[PDB]
């Protein structure tokens, strides 16, 4: 009975988006999906049969705030907003106070003075506090920047990314022919799974790759972010620059990521900020595999060092080939790790326990 | 205290000439935002208040333009002076981002009857959450707020003010005027507004049907191209009557103190309830009898017989009566005339009503 009114401002799939395909999902049929871009989120939607509608600055509020006003007057036949990106809680708040409609603000970021002006971290976090009834946020990283923002503590709830376990499994003969067709039969493979952006610190997998005996190839799973194409020229001097370039493949962006990350024999993930939550990671433990992870942000609250992952300090390559050559070492450590993180990541962040979660805050409000 | 206000239009309606007079003592340390220009913008100029427009042309920045560069602005100022509906609606949201004080002066009759109930809803909503305080022009305005489900406790009654001395003009003046006009030994009833049919100046003509032929009416104030079809029913209305030779029309003037002086009735003949009749107010600092319509603002402006008159609206024998009893009795019309002067100076005087909003400012 309750219709949720989602708002996001991006009309691209990142991690946020794909995150809302599942939050929204057991509400289909009493939702819509309110973005601010067009794009191939929006195909996603429309796949998943969840309402999905654009909203734009196209033209008493009509005239003076077109987007501002749509929203609004879309807020009128639904019971909540569920803000899920920082313009969409602006937007929403508003929305929300003139709607007379109660907020949602699902925090996927690090709401951090380096990656944020200041201005915006000022708005959203003053907006959240006196407008949001509750704000979500995707990792205790994630709730205590906000908190550090001089966003109010009372407010926030962890609930963590949800996954379809099951999804994460693949058949040793399907790993097995797959890894042939990538010709890694005889490698091993570390894998990386993020669009190619400095942050995300692929040259920091090829460094280590230098420091790691010949049989170790790494397998680089996304595509490169607009603007970003600076950095993918970088890399592949980098690599040409160490010889590895027949020890690297770039797939570009890929749909059947379990199915990769099976075919892995670890799974890198080395970002040099503060990453909010890793999916990647958790995505990683659910198919069985090591994970090595930069400690900071979310993954610290993902992986317990040693038990169901490892964690390195964040840029340090030579860390990172340790990490590697423990693995290549200590065959059964590894497998037990591997399958701890299965256990464990299963327990955590099944989507099943996620979505009861959300509800039962939601129906707490 | 530097002072933001803001207001909608870029015409100098009442609500905008009323805000002249308001941000005067502030303008060595206030903007005044318009959501459109116009002559407003060009009055504003004239008395050095430093005025800007904002539009929607280009984080929320991007997202909505014309708030961003209100809240951007209110940023350099202690409080918002929101003057208009749309002025209210953007002035809130800037308040709190900003994180300023907001005042909203309402100058309108919230009359469900004359705007939709979403306006409605969100005017009111957007106040009682965000303004510190709601100036209404009127009890008429403040009533009407409160009926809209306004929060009563924020609002205070603070009237228009006015320069006294303006309204005053020597018998030599007023002799050579009524001479040059050609109405110098007639009963003189002066309507003072543009040619509206809600401003009922065929009311007033019909009044002029029951009167002695020694009453003439003049018509001061010009015609908008949306009321055209009311012009020429005016003059057909006059033909009609035989009143073609005791009407006359004297186009727009910028004289109307003087020409006030030149009557000897002024008429106020309304056919819908008004927040703050401004027309009333200086026909009795004029020391002019003053008839009104008995709706809205006028009735806090006059107490009929002491100060002025209050005939139902739309009513013409009623007027014609008032009009009737003004020749029959100079003596006590004298005596109206003189008790309104006295007692419109001591309430709408410029100098008082700018210490009620001063005080009223100090203690946000
Ligand atoms: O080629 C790719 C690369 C990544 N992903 C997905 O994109 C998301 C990336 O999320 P993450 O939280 O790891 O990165 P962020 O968006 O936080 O930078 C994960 O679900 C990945 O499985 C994908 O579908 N195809």
């Amino acid at each position: 009975h309750m219709k949720i009114l989602f708002l996001d401002q991006s009309g691209k799939p990142g991690g946020a988006e794909l995150c809302l395909i599942d939050i929204a999902k057991p509400y289909r049929d009493r939702a819509l999906v309110g973005l601010f871009a067009d794009g191939a989120f929006k195909t996603l939607l429309e796949q998943h049969h969840i309402p999905v509608e654009v909203f734009t600055n196209q033209p008493s509020l009509g005239q003076l705030a077109p987007l501002v006003a749509k929203v609004v007057q879309t807020a009128h036949e639904y019971d909540l907003i569920y803000a899920n990106t920082q313009k969409a809680l602006v937007v929403g708040a508003i929305a929300s106070f003139i709607a007379r409609r109660p907020l949602v603000y699902h925090l996927h970021d690090i709401l951090s003075p380096e990656h944020f002006s200041q201005t915006n971290l000022r708005v959203a976090v003053n907006l959240a506090n006196r407008f949001a009834s509750l704000v979500i946020a995707n990792s205790q990283a994630s709730q205590t920047a906000f908190i550090q923002a001089g966003g109010r503590a009372e407010l926030t709830k962890v609930i963590y990314n949800g996954f379809d376990i099951n999804l994460y499994k693949t058949s040793p003969s399907d790993i097995s022919k797959l890894r042939q067709q990538l010709g890694v039969a005889n490698n091993f493979v570390v894998g990386h799974f993020s669009r190619l952006s400095p942050w995300k610190g692929q040259h920091i997998l090829i460094d280590a790759l230098a420091q790691c005996p010949p049989q170790v190839t790494a397998i680089l799973v996304g595509d490169a972010l607009f603007g970003e194409q600076d950095y993918v020229k970088e890399l592949h001097q980098q690599i040409t620059r160490l010889g590895l370039e027949n020890r690297v493949k770039f797939l570009g962006f890929r749909a059947d990521i379990p199915q990769l990350m099976a075919a892995c024999d670890l799974v890198a993930h080395t970002s040099t900020a503060p990453e909010p939550f890793g999916r990647v990671i958790v995505e990683a433990m659910l198919c069985g595999k090591p994970v090595v992870a930069a400690k900071a942000g979310g993954a610290m609250e993902l992986v317990e060092h040693g038990v169901n992952g490892f964690l390195t300090t964040p840029g340090e390559s030579q860390e990172l080939a340790n990490i590697i050559n423990t693995c290549i070492e200590d065959t059964q450590k590894t497998a037990t790790i591997a399958s701890n993180a299965q256990a464990i990541a299963s327990q955590r962040f099944d989507v099943v326990t996620i979505n009861q979660q959300i509800a039962e805050t939601l129906s707490s409000l």
